[PDB]
């Protein structure tokens, strides 16, 4: 109850530390999983996107979960994400968990399960782990497809801010207020 803001944010830092360290060996050694990995690494950032976005009460229908979806196709189609297009939509073909970075959100789960992870503190604090999991894999490829994941990662943590908070104007604007305010 300190501060989720600080805690949680080290308590996933251990995870990314002891699991970077546990695969890294084989990163080094077999220095092709960790393409594969690149891949669902943005994977997961867009199908967790999504799911932030649809579990926040603010935005659970009509609010701009389509528009969210569109936005977030865009910046993950610069990745140049191999998906597939269907109907003209393209879109991931899924597998948004699998990798590192599902292993160590895991882990770190666990230890703070408790009411820090119930803190709306919680659901800013996307980059951090993020920015050290990324590295990691950005590490087995050159610079480039490093920034590819930096820009990704920060246009959706803007994107969500924004549609968020586009939201949040919309709701406190049609607050219960307004509405039932006719006999103001």
């Amino acid at each position: 109850t300190g501060d989720a803001k600080q805690a949680i944010r080290h308590f996933v830092d251990e995870a990314v530390k002891q699991v970077a360290h546990a695969r890294t060996p084989e990163i080094r050694q077999d220095a092709e999983f960790g393409r594969q990995v690149y891949e669902a690494t943005l994977c997961a950032i867009f199908s967790e996107a999504k799911d932030r976005f649809c579990m926040d009460p603010a935005t659970r229908a009509g609010n701009v979960r389509p528009a969210f979806i569109e936005a977030l196709g865009d910046a993950a189609r610069a990745t140049g994400l191999p998906g597939a297009d269907k109907q003209g939509v393209f879109t991931p073909s899924g597998a948004g968990t699998n990798p590192l970075y599902t292993e160590i959100r895991l882990r770190a789960d666990t230890l703070m399960g408790a009411e820090l992870a119930a803190r709306p503190e919680y659901r800013e604090l996307q980059p951090y782990a993020r920015q050290q999991a990324i590295d990691l894999v950005a590490n087995a490829l050159p610079a480039e497809r490093s920034n590819t994941l930096v820009e990704f990662r920060q246009t959706v943590q803007t994107l969500e801010a924004t549609y968020r908070r586009a939201a949040q104007d919309a709701s406190r604007d049609e607050k219960g207020a307004t509405n039932a305010a006719d006999g103001a």
